[PDB]
């Protein structure tokens, strides 16, 4: 997964997520100014796929990140950053996934984030999972 | 791959890219208001991986989309939309890829797009390919 | 998948199974003496993985072949050859598979074939499926 | 990968090779009589794919095993057992691999092993690599 955002000074920030071949844990690599370095997510969570990532800036300029992967039980895991720590989101453990999830997100005029996550399930069907601010639900998407 | 943008009315547009198990060609599924439909990219390009996608809006409100996959020669293919047609971009055929590419992009203050594409290569090295408006180059990223 | 056997004259026979990128159908490539040719299985069956294969010779010198793949519903499919046609075996549709299955087989003193098939399931557990001549059952194998 | 052989008492021996999600090393699971156990190959070798396996019995009743995987440099690795140790075979490092290798083998009338290994290469071509007792060579196999 790759996600990026511009701060108020026009500096690009990159966050690159991958599954480490040597320990089965997600890696986060960060660029904030002039070099690559390790992110806090590194080595916290096991997965069995790569990760899809999306991010957004709130009205205060705080970055929010969401990372989606397949966990060690075959179900989608959601990892969240809002301020100062990674935590497992509400999506975690709800749905079986068979592919590296894709994700996109957008902010509406009220500052409510909307997220869409896409992954194959156990029946080889491409599914869309939707967040509009209350509960995850299965979307209308079909292949 | 999933990408999305908001138009001037606050309507979300979704574009979801996937590799068809039946014919080895990329599918584009589109949402503009109230239903999913097959996009113009569908069946124009063969690949052997999934697709990473990024997009941006120019100052006129025109969407630009870039889609990255592994082609049938084992090399990264770049598919481009700027207005009314899909075409193969400058990145195509330069580098071997061994994983579904990730991509991100941002617009600088001068309206110049910057793109970063990430994929494993034939040597099992995670590589970053960078566009800043002239030529693709290998970036500083490492795991 | 690859399987092979020696006939009574000491001639090698090779059978190589793969999933075609262009049509999502299994291909069988055959070697019996001096050239590769397309086997009868070719283009008959859709799958979403590669295929594992095993084979055995009965006391009359008749080859029997079993090929295992993930079907388009996410479940293991078994394709069988005993004499003159491919058919779907008893294993088909019983279990979810999340990996290209592996298979091995042996003949006991009474000429009864025993088959063992290994694949991850939807819960990311490596499973063994066993045939000893009556019904498929889940074996004692654990990772 | 799965391989099996019958000893002189008619007892089945199973050897199941897999890539461990926890450490990126090959696991060998063994059945000789009444239980599964970890074999000596376990945790010796890193890989980035699953493993294909083949085995044969020599005239003394000694098993020989060959295991094929993609190593951490993107090239096929060959792991060999003839009596009492695993070692890297002559195929290791020669060819790029982009898929879990398949392998089969047969003994000719003189007791010379023949091995055939199949894997995609970096150019998305299915390749056959052949051993007849001197050097590995690219075979006539095509799709
Ligand atoms: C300040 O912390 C750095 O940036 C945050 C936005 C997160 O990506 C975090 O894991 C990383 O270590
Ligand atoms: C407030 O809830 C947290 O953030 C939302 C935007 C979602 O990512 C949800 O799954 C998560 O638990
Ligand atoms: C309102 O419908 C929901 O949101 C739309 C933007 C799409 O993601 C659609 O598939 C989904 O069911
Ligand atoms: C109007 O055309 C639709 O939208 C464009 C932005 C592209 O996604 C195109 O392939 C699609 O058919
Ligand atoms: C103008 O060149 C086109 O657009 C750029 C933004 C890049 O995607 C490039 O590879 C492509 O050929
Ligand atoms: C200027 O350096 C280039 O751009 C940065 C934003 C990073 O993508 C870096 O790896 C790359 O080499
Ligand atoms: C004679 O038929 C050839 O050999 C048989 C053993 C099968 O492999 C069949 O699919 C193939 O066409
Ligand atoms: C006789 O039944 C057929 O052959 C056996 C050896 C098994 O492969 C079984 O699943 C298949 O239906
Ligand atoms: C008797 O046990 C059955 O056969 C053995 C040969 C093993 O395959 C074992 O896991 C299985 O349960
Ligand atoms: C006796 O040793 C056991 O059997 C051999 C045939 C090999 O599979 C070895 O790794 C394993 O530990
Ligand atoms: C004697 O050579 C060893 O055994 C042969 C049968 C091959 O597996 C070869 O690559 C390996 O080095
Ligand atoms: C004699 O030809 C060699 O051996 C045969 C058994 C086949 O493996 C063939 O593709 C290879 O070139």
């Amino acid at each position: 997964g790759a996600t990026s955002w511009l701060d108020g000074s026009g500096q690009i920030h990159l966050r690159i997520y991958s599954l480490q071949q040597s320990n089965g844990k997600l890696l986060e690599r960060c660029w904030d100014s002039n070099k690559w370095y390790d992110g806090a997510l590194t080595n916290q969570f096991s997965a069995i796929s790569g990760a899809g990532a999306t991010s957004w800036l709130d009205s205060s300029g705080q970055i929010h990140i969401r990372v989606y992967a397949i966990g060690t039980d075959g179900k989608i895991i959601e990892l969240c950053w809002d301020k100062d720590k990674w935590y497992s989101g509400a999506l975690t453990g709800q749905f079986y996934g068979a592919s590296t999830p894709d994700a996109t997100s957008w902010l509406d005029k009220n500052g409510q984030i909307h997220i869409r996550v896409y992954a194959y399930n156990q029946d080889n069907v491409q599914k869309e999972y939707c967040w509009d601010g209350s509960k995850w639900y299965v979307g209308a998407y079909t292949e």
